[PDB]
């Protein structure tokens, strides 16, 4: 109910961005975000412009979850959080990924009220099951 320091909050997010892409196969996209593939996939990738439809599960660098899909979901690439409209791009239909993605990429020093503190990376798990313009 209380926002930490920007000074530990930036050190906290940078150790735990540092220590992620330290791990093996982890590959850094563009901005900073961290890849690791579960799954390979051979299919269509999105445009800057164009739709994705996912399955996910987003957390909290603590494990909280805190939002996933309940079936497939269509998203617009140029609407959402900026962390996926530049990762996801890199993303063939069919694959599963997990993407860490830095505060600045995501809700940055704003959050999401009390859902998200400021500063906070995220991870995600997706699917990508179609993509569309």
């Amino acid at each position: 109910g209380t926002d930490a320091p920007t000074e530990a909050a930036l050190k906290a997010e940078r150790t735990f961005m540092a220590g992620e892409k330290a791990k093996p196969g982890v590959k850094e996209l563009a901005d900073g975000i961290l890849m690791t593939e579960l799954t390979p996939g051979t299919g269509p990738k999105p445009d800057a412009n164009g739709r994705v439809e996912v399955r996910y599960v987003g957390r909290l660098p603590d494990g909280k979850i805190f939002d996933q899909s309940t079936q497939p979901q269509w998203f617009r690439l140029d609407s959402v959080i900026s962390g996926w409209t530049s990762a996801l791009q890199n993303m063939p239909t069919g694959a599963k990924w997990r993407l860490v993605i830095p505060s600045d990429q995501a809700y940055g020093a704003e959050g999401a009220g009390d859902l998200i503190d400021p500063f906070t990376p995220l991870v995600f798990e997706i699917e990508l099951i179609a993509v569309s313009q």
